């Protein structure tokens, strides 16, 4: 038992981190097979990336893997990411995929500086397409990932910090999550919402862990609960969310719409001093999959 | 900016994790040089000396992935079994075995069948238990800290107590607290909030621009400790004040000045406000955790 903000083990990603330098700019790169991926702003107010890239040559990119220098034999741009072909395939390349995640999904971040790891943490892609990360200057090129049975699915690459302290980035194909751009223009995160299906998943995790003070004898309907969710800035609950919660409702014997009646009471009345898994706020950064994995040992 | 529950990168520890089987029990072992360390209760199903004397090297099946490591010797040190193997771990990091004090945090690499599954951060509570997240089969999973390239192993998982919290040993097999590896009725004593860690996290909040809770008054250790006792917080000592010195210098806020701000939070509550997104005071970030995360300390 117990329930924590658990990230995936980072070792498979640590073996892929390199330092990429172009002129006075230094950031991180991800080295998979014979290619190094990094934010294209490593070569750059009003940039003409295509003209900047044609002006640069292979020798203008300094790639360092620990103490070894990688010879760059090619270079191309894919959206907001720069791909540097190197003369050696990474002997530590794990099984990997590049995936674009949807809002509400969680992933681990290996924060890096100068191609070296600082730490790992778990975060979620918010409904407004930002992440509440922990990044400082030089963390660009740090990636977010999920691990499924030895295969690393890379989903995020860090590019920037927005005015409110939240972060923006791209998938490993260079496509920004949300409306953000890699230019020094005005851009801010939109209004965010709470991920309802994750709050319910975490309520089931609390029940599995013995916290049942918030349970009640009542059951609501999807339509009635969604009216409550809109008032509290919670994402609408769909029948697909109810279905995905299936293993947790089966394990605890509590229907999803029975748990929704507990959530409605918690939204309207609070906790009156009590806590749920050590928290006085409703937590929305654990998916239903994260909960079955951590609480029941699914995939372990 | 941002402040997350951040674990150390786990790559150096994943390279040491192996599967240890004795009869019908499978658990995790830590492989350093030509020795595998694991909980001695792997030999059970209770006189441990007699259970070990009856065992032979062939009764221990050790696997590093799908590769078997032949056991060529065995011995018991306190509550850990040391299995000498025919292969030295070529991924053995620079390491130390350290026994930590209550309040200290560490990263746990949760493992099942010798396979790393998750990483999270937790603390040695003042009652010598850890509020971890472990399931059946997680025994032999370790807790650690890293400094430069040296891994200090501080915890090996052995058991879960009635309240869902956990108990284990250092890597020399000595239990933290008054717990034993027997099937007896053991219980965690009353816990206390780690004051020095709460102060550290308030400095983390200040570094991140959260400063509504600051006041310009100062207090004394004696006056602060009267309030601490009332709210089940550990007394603050001159050692804790000295340990907060660097964070005090970084923010320009004296330790006793921050104590007067914590005193007001304890007596008045947060009144609907949050600090680093939390409605409760967090006590599982040490002063050093704040320095590492806010300055971007990396590991080699
Ligand atoms: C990047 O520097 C993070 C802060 C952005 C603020 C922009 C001006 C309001
Ligand atoms: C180990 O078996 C964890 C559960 C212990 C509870 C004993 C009964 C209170």
């Amino acid at each position: 038992s117990g329930f924590r903000k658990m990230a995936f083990p980072s070792g498979k990603v640590e073996g892929c981190m390199v330092q990429v330098t172009c002129g006075t700019t230094t950031l991180n790169g991800l080295w998979l097979d014979d290619v190094v991926y990094c934010p294209r702003h490593v070569i750059c107010l009003n940039p003409n990336y295509e003209d900047l890239l044609i002006r640069k040559s292979n020798h203008n990119f300094l790639v360092q893997a620990g103490n070894v220098q990688l010879r760059v034999i090619g270079h191309s741009m894919q959206n907001c990411v720069l791909k540097l072909k190197v003369d050696t395939a990474n002997p530590k390349t794990p099984k990997y995929k590049f995936v674009r995640i949807q809002p509400g999904q969680t992933f681990s971040v290996l924060a890096c500086y100068n191609g070296s790891p600082s730490g790992v943490y778990q975060c979620a892609m918010r409904p407004n397409f930002t992440i509440k990360g922990s990044f400082l200057n030089g963390s660009c090129g740090s990636v977010g990932f999920n691990i499924d049975y030895d295969c690393v699915s890379f989903c995020y690459m860090h590019h920037m910090e927005l005015p409110t302290g939240v972060h923006a980035g791209t998938d490993l194909e260079g496509n920004f999550y949300g409306p953000f751009v890699d230019r020094q223009t005005a851009q801010a995160a939109g209004t965010d919402t709470t991920i309802t299906v994750n709050v319910l998943a975490w309520l089931y995790a609390a029940v599995i862990n013995g916290d049942r003070w918030f349970l009640n004898r009542f059951t609501t309907t999807l339509n009635d609960f969604n009216l409550v969710a809109m008032k509290y800035n919670y994402e609408p609950l769909t029948q697909d969310h109810v279905d995905i919660l299936g293993p947790l409702s089966a394990q605890t014997g509590i229907a999803v719409l029975d748990m929704c009646a507990s959530l409605k009471e918690l939204l309207q009345n609070g906790m009156n001093g009590r806590t749920i898994l050590g928290s006085a706020l409703l937590e929305d950064e654990f998916t239903p999959f994260d909960v079955v994995r951590q609480c029941s040992g699914v995939t372990f």
